[PDB]
């Protein structure tokens, strides 16, 4: 009867201490900037056969390690009102992997919110699709970050629900 957890670190994703990370991926399964580009560094062999449309999330193993690739949308090419829905969906899908998965943590970055994001501050909007998904599974959920101001913000919205 563990109680699951949510906790906050700025640092390097591909540095986890988790049994799983969740990439913010592209649709084409290419190596990217940001996450990505740590994850297709780290865990080069989860990348065949990674591509997954927009708003849906697949998962290649690395070794025993699983790579879940979750793909946002691209806020540059959807509407707000289709973008925030495609968004909801792939924190969804990852949710649905993790639980299919049956680990007892995950390592999970916000998702749109760099080279998706579309020029706009996106952390609340993403964090909270992340909770929406997140909150009916019972892993315990690692957000990583990289900005100083960004794991205060993630901390202090994780502090207002306990
Ligand atoms: N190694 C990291 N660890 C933790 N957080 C990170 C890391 N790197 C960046 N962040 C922050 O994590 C957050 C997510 O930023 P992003 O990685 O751009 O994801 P997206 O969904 O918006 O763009 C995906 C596309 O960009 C890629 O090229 C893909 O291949 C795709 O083509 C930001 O706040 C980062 O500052």
């Amino acid at each position: 009867h563990h109680a699951p957890s949510y906790r906050v670190k700025r640092m390097d994703i591909a540095k986890n201490d988790e049994e799983c990370v969740v990439n913010a991926a592209a649709p084409r399964g290419l190596p990217g900037h940001g996450v990505c580009k740590a994850v297709y560094k780290k865990w080069p062999e989860s990348f065949k056969n990674s591509a997954t449309p927009v708003g849906t999330a697949k998962t290649v193993m690395c070794g025993t390690y699983p790579v879940i690739h979750a793909v946002g949308p691209n806020f540059s090419n959807y509407s707000e009102s289709e973008g925030d829905r495609e968004l909801a969906a792939a924190y969804r899908e990852v949710a649905k992997e993790v639980t299919r998965l049956g680990v007892n943590s995950v390592a999970i970055p916000l998702l749109s919110t760099g080279v998706y994001s579309g020029g706009k501050d996106r952390l609340t909007q993403s964090l909270n699709h992340l909770f929406t998904a997140m909150d009916s599974t019972d892993a315990d959920v690692v957000i990583y970050c990289r900005d100083k101001e960004w794991e205060k913000k993630i901390s202090e919205a994780i502090q207002m629900r306990t």
